[PDB]
């Protein structure tokens, strides 16, 4: 997260760190006791390593009593998650066991009604992604409040010409933005999961290149279809 602030410890208990052999790869969001929603492109770096999900974390490295590591039993990328195509970048991860919920580990309800979030709505994006353009990694969870941008402006020639479909949403990226290591994390509007971070053009903090987020409401039937196969 660029231009954000350290989150209050365990105030975003739905946050998941998606890890490969214990290294933070992407964010994730707990959506059920045994399911984590993230971004399909995250498993490009995976190949043949233990994909795990860290729950109850504020810090990635500091010993916290609420920290729990789960193995992934199943990785369900969206069928059309063709690499480098910004569309359909959703991934469902089934945990090895049902997570015990508490003040530091709690799922986030997601929007099911297929309705666009009103532009200008303030939404919270959180992650352990880089905090500057050089690639400095924070140890503690960071967050930022970003207003939602209307789809047309985000689609626009200056922004991302022709590529922003009905299944995507955008948020302002002027100085404050999601960045490398934040994909798969949540865009939360009024406590409701509305989007999942994606990398888009991969430029961070540029006003002309808005942050792109997979519109979770567009995938309601797909999410429901996977969450029943458990
Ligand atoms: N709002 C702009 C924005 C938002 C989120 C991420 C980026 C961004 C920038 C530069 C490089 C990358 C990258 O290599 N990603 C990657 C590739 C493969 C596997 C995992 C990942 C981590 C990830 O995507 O977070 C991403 C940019």
């Amino acid at each position: 997260i660029l231009g954000g602030r350290e989150a209050e410890a365990h105030a975003r208990p739905y946050m998941a760190s998606v890890q490969l052999n214990g290294a933070h790869l992407c964010g994730g969001v707990l959506v059920a006791e045994q399911w984590v929603l993230s971004a399909a492109h995250c498993l490009e770096d995976a190949a043949d390593g233990k994909v795990q999900v860290l729950l109850g974390a504020h810090s990635l490295s500091q010993p916290e009593p609420s920290k729990r590591l789960y193995d992934v039993l199943r990785a369900v990328p969206h069928p059309d998650s063709q690499p480098d195509t910004i569309d359909h970048d959703l991934l469902l991860l089934q945990l090895s066991e049902k997570a015990t919920l508490g003040p530091a580990v709690r799922p986030l309800p997601w929007q099911r009604v297929d309705r666009d979030v009103a532009p200008g709505t303030l939404c919270d994006v959180a992650g352990w992604g880089i905090v500057n353009h050089a690639g400095r990694r924070p140890d503690s969870l960071q967050h930022v409040l970003l207003p939602v941008l209307d789809r047309a402006t985000c689609n626009r020639r200056t922004h991302h010409d022709g590529a922003i479909t009905e299944r995507l949403m955008c948020a302002e990226s002027n100085r404050r933005d999601s960045c490398k290591g934040d994909s798969g994390g949540p865009l939360v509007c009024g406590g409701v999961l509305e989007g999942v971070v994606t990398s888009g053009s991969r430029v961070c903090g540029n006003r002309k290149k808005p942050g792109i987020y997979t519109r979770v409401a567009s995938y309601a039937a797909w999410i429901d279809s996977v969450l029943a196969s458990a």
